[PDB]
């Protein structure tokens, strides 16, 4: 796949079977998703963005299906206005930014 | 150039001749930079992200030199914690995100 960036590079994905709209985000170290419920096996993590900080719940070894691939990766759940797949997942997928 | 995303894709840009380190960010619609003054001819607008919102000042037709190319693009100034070159600039440079 190739994303030419004239539109947002948004795709659908599944996280532990739960469907989401996600933004492929080279400006994010981590992957942050709102509204999904991954249960009680988490550690708290503090994440900073453009407007300040939020608490998140960090889940490791989560099954992710996106772009016809299946990977296991860390997902943080919390109050992001857009669900983002950051570089932890982009590298797991083998993605690159090119010019 | 290829950015493999194992590390943050950060490069040196010159904005109206001033050097700034910028994050190449596919998750950003717009480009936002701090620490530089671009003057009185702007439009104020609010942007949102993780943590909340910030006020920005939007400037059109700003001289940008980055990745050995020179372009004219829209830049916001505001109190962003990191300087961000979003899709408006990435597309002017001919960048793509690939799997
Ligand atoms: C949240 C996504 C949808 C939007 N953002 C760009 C992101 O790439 C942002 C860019 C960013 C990077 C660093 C600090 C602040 C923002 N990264 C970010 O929030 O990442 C967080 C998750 O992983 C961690 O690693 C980096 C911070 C954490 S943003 O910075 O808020 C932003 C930039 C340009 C914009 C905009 C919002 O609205 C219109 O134009
Ligand atoms: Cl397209
Ligand atoms: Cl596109
Ligand atoms: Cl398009
Ligand atoms: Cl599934
Ligand atoms: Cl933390
Ligand atoms: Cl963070
Ligand atoms: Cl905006
Ligand atoms: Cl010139
Ligand atoms: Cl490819
Ligand atoms: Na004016
Ligand atoms: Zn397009
Ligand atoms: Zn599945
Ligand atoms: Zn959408
Ligand atoms: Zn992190
Ligand atoms: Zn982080
Ligand atoms: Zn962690
Ligand atoms: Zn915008
Ligand atoms: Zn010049
Ligand atoms: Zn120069
Ligand atoms: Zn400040
Ligand atoms: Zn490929």
């Amino acid at each position: 796949p190739q994303f030419s960036l004239w539109k947002r590079p948004v795709v659908t994905a599944y996280i532990e079977g739960q469907p989401v709209e996600v933004l492929l985000d080279t400006g994010a170290d981590d992957s942050i998703v709102a509204g999904i419920e991954l249960g009680n096996n988490y550690s708290p993590k503090i994440v900073g963005g453009i407007g300040g900080f939020i608490n998140t719940k960090e889940y490791k070894n989560v099954e992710i299906e996106v772009l016809n691939k299946k990977v296991r990766a860390t997902i943080m759940t919390g109050d992001t206005p857009i669900n983002i797949f950051g570089r932890n997942i982009l590298t797991a997928l083998g993605m690159s930014l090119n010019l």
